[PDB]
């Protein structure tokens, strides 16, 4: 079923960088229609039309529980300037989520939204897409008791053959959750993803105190006056000699042993989601 524009009534802007809007879809004209989120292409060149198709197509393709759910797509006159339509998840992002609750959210609320991120990296897994951006700000909430995998727009697909995904030209790149061979040879997989999966949990449990954010610990370890592209060579050489982010204050131990894990150079000895989210279970299951 199709949704037209002439009916998309704007109520608020949400996030840019292109740029999404809470709408709500009024068919009826009587504004009892659905609010829904939006996302339209900023500059629509074909580069960026292209890979907005493909997140399209992706997110279209994917049905679970912690993934950010599908709608539709409203189509347009000459250009065809297409609008990404998806369900509206209303506490928003579980970085702003876990800034405004902090400590009263305990640890094992972390533990159940821990869980269901890595079930939700699982599935695009069984997939073969590598998500590429793990990071809270990219986590929604949906109620208190659920929490889903956002913004796909620089989700990859393996090659049939191969079990990483190479970036020739990289563009805007969040080098602090990056695995090592992301940094050294713009390398990608669903071990890369665990990693980056391994920054998001020490960012749950520093509950987004932002002198203790990843930038900031990395950049106090590499040195402040560090600039550009000396930023990328000096955190490789810090990752290379086992430099890592602190446990944070009042994680649990075993906690802090499945960041160590996420965070090993080998990319082999990473664990696999599977076992990440069987582990967090026993981890709740117990306290
Ligand atoms: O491929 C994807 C996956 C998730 C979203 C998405 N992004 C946001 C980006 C910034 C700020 C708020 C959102 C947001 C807020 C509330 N509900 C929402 N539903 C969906 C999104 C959202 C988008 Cl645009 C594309």
């Amino acid at each position: 079923t199709q949704f037209e524009e002439r009916h998309l009534k704007f109520l608020q802007q949400l996030g840019k960088g292109g740029s999404v809007e809470m709408c709500r879809y009024d068919p009826l004209q009587d504004n009892t229609g659905e609010v829904v989120a939006v996302k339209k292409l900023q500059h629509s060149t074909e580069e960026h039309l292209r890979d907005f198709e493909r997140e399209i197509e992706i997110l279209k393709s994917l049905q679970h529980d912690n993934i950010v759910k599908y709608k539709g797509v409203c189509y347009s006159a000459g250009r065809r300037n297409l609008k990404l339509i998806m369900e509206y998840l209303p506490y928003g992002s579980l970085r702003d989520y876990l800034q405004k609750h902090k400590e009263r959210i305990d640890h094992i609320k972390l533990l159940q939204y821990t869980s269901q991120i890595c079930k939700g990296m699982e599935y695009l897994g069984t997939k073969r897409y590598i998500h590429r951006d793990l990071a809270t700000r990219n986590i929604l909430v949906e109620n208190e008791n659920r929490v889903k995998i956002g913004d796909f727009g620089l989700t990859k697909v393996l090659p049939q053959d191969k079990e990483y995904y190479k970036v020739k030209e990289p563009g805007e790149s969040p080098i602090f959750w990056y695995a090592p061979e992301s940094l050294t040879e713009s390398k990608f997989s669903v071990a890369s993803d665990v990693w980056s999966f391994g920054v998001v949990l020490y960012e749950l449990f520093t509950y987004i105190e932002k002198s203790k954010s990843p930038p900031a610990e990395f950049m106090r370890m590499i040195g402040n006056d560090k600039q550009g592209q000396m930023i990328v060579f000096h955190l490789i050489e810090l990752l290379k000699n086992n430099g890592r982010l602190p446990r944070p204050d009042g994680c649990p131990d075993e906690i802090y042993m499945i960041m160590t894990e996420c965070w090993n150079n080998n990319v082999n000895q990473r664990p696999s989601f599977r076992d990440l989210a069987l582990r967090v279970d026993q981890i709740r299951d117990n306290m």
